[PDB]
RNA sequence: AUUUU
């Protein structure tokens, strides 16, 4: 187990910065993406933060990613570049499916200023799948305390917006879709 | 060029 948890976390941030949702919003990626073919030096990579603190080890990265379940990273012949396999290109944004991101957006406001991404991703973890956690933020660069999840399927926002307990661990939170959230 | 680069 432990171990298997840690190798899943390793998988789940690099597919996370090549994601559908990151990636197009990532200049130093897409850039990074386009000086050869899409490759991109697990040398730059460990450069990554949230990388780094599970490990710098490129080994490790590798043997994480050549058992991955995701299967939509690429591992080079000399194995020390990833890349996005071509064969699993971006989405075609339509507004179709700018409308669909937006009813698939949940606000929930609660959390403790001193919060971190993995204390809302361990408070998520058994709530539906998720595609994205957005900490808001104040000028100072400062967490409000409210965020927006983005889930993977309607019927997984609405069942998580529906129900009546939602508490964060002894606090109580405020739980709308984001669409609401701005009657304001 | 770290708002999960």
């Amino acid at each position: 187990e432990k171990m298997a948890a840690l190798e899943a976390k390793i998988c789940h941030q690099i597919e996370y910065y090549f994601g559908d949702f990151n990636l197009p919003r990532d200049k130093f990626l897409k850039e990074q993406i386009k000086l050869d073919e899409g490759w991109v030096p697990l040398e730059i990579m460990i450069k990554f933060n949230r990388l780094n603190r599970l490990t710098t080890d490129f080994n490790v990265i590798v043997e994480a990613l050549s058992k991955s379940k995701a299967e939509l990273m690429e591992i080079s012949e000399d194995k020390t570049k990833i890349r996005r396999s071509p064969s699993k290109p971006l989405p075609e944004v339509t507004d179709e499916y700018k409308n669909d991101v937006k009813n698939r957006s949940v606000y929930i406001k609660g959390f403790p200023t001193d919060a971190t991404l993995d204390d809302i991703k361990e408070w998520l973890e058994d709530k539906g799948q998720v595609l994205n956690i957005q900490m808001r933020r104040t000028l100072h660069k400062a967490f409000k305390g409210s965020i927006f999840v983005v889930f993977d399927s309607i019927e997984s926002a609405k069942k998580f917006v529906e129900t009546p307990g939602q508490k964060y661990k002894e606090t109580d939170l405020l739980i709308l879709f984001k669409d609401d959230y701005f009657a304001k």
